[PDB]
């Protein structure tokens, strides 16, 4: 009963948000609404089937909406907004077009067996195509307010800053004048500052996920 968020924690530490920007989203879309919840944090499987059977895949991250189950962190950006009593945040702007290319390409940046040095030459132009229109709107990666593109990307940018920072601390130039200031906003609000992981426990959970 109530919002029972059932989520992968850090590797080794079932009390902190670690290597999953995917679970950090679920906190973000409810903290933007200010709606209260509880976070059942799982280290890899250390909580039994009652915390996993909420997923149609058996995979965390997933949610109960007062025991009424909902599937994974990438369809939660619709289904946790659809079933909410507080205002839905699922609304896709024009920024969802470029943001849907950034969404997997920044996961592949953290799995760059295929070179990141060649990948980054597309990521700078993906960031420019987003940033060139975001600098007209001002504050958030979905435009004037937080909606689905911030829900797709916001903790994944902080996970890139932390986990890519461990081996290739890739700078955002001031020409990306929304992106470079929006990363500073992730250290603020309820919707981003509460979803911040402990940073060693992002890196030590991301290492085997360069492979897996
Ligand atoms: O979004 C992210 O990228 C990495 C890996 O998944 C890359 O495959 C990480 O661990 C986190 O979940």
């Amino acid at each position: 009963m109530a919002l029972e968020i059932c989520v992968k924690a850090a590797v080794g530490a079932p009390n902190i948000l670690g290597d999953s920007p995917f679970c950090q989203r679920v906190l973000l879309s409810l903290e933007e609404k200010k709606i209260p919840y509880k976070s059942h944090l799982i280290n890899l499987g250390d909580k039994p089937q009652w915390f996993l059977e909420i997923s149609p895949e058996g995979k965390v991250p997933v949610v109960k909406i007062d025991d009424k189950w909902v599937a994974d962190s990438d369809v939660i950006v619709g289904i946790l907004e659809e079933k909410n009593p507080e205002p839905p945040l699922a609304t896709p702007p024009e920024f969802a077009s470029v943001g849907s290319k950034i969404f997997p390409s920044f996961v592949k940046f953290l799995k760059s067996k295929d070179p990141n040095d060649g990948t980054e030459q597309a990521l700078l132009e993906e960031l420019k195509a987003l940033d060139g229109h975001l600098k007209v709107h001002g504050p958030f990666i979905a435009g004037e307010k937080i909606t689905a593109v911030d829900l797709s990307l916001a903790p994944k940018l902080y996970h890139l800053e932390v986990a890519l920072g461990h081996f290739k601390n890739w700078p955002i130039p001031d020409n990306l004048t929304h992106v470079l200031n929006y990363i500073k906003l992730l250290f603020s609000r309820e919707s981003f500052k509460k979803t911040r992981a402990a940073e060693e426990h992002v890196i030590a959970g991301w290492e085997p996920k360069v492979n897996a």
